[PDB]
């Protein structure tokens, strides 16, 4: 299915450590982020998306909100503040039923695949080498 309307709520995230090093994050950054969790807000009208990921910090006493809309097959400019703090040109798509966005810039294999399963939302982000897999539980 590709309709990933709803609120998800993050039951796993590996290797975060190694995307945000592809990305050039600072050490300080990276161990703040340690043991993090999020709620993913999708309120989608077939191609047209509008999403808001909350970061909730382990010994952090706020949290961080990356919210992105897009239409799949708009391009659009992101301006990642609250991750690398660069500007790229981002690209959603569909392969078959997976949501797939490449964020065109110096970074190669860098973007994200969005899926569902059952009730779980599936994440891969990448950038250069590195893959961090997410899961998210409908709630």
């Amino acid at each position: 299915t590709r309709d990933q309307n709803g609120t998800w709520e993050m039951e796993s995230n590996e290797n975060f450590e190694g995307y945000m090093k592809a990305l050039d994050i600072d050490f300080a950054t990276r161990k703040i982020a340690v043991r993090l969790t999020q709620t993913k807000v999708i309120d989608q009208d077939g191609d047209n998306f509008k999403t808001k990921t909350t970061s909730t910090f382990h010994h952090h006493h706020h949290h961080r909100n990356y919210d992105v809309d897009f239409t799949v097959g708009v391009e659009f400019d992101e301006y990642t503040k609250s991750l690398d703090n660069r500007h790229v040109k981002a690209l959603v798509t569909w392969e078959g039923d997976v949501l797939v966005c490449v964020q065109k810039g110096e970074k190669e294999n860098r973007g994200w695949k969005q899926w569902i399963e059952g009730d779980k939302l599936y994440l891969e982000l990448t950038c250069g080498d590195q893959v961090c897999r997410q899961v998210f539980k409908k709630k």
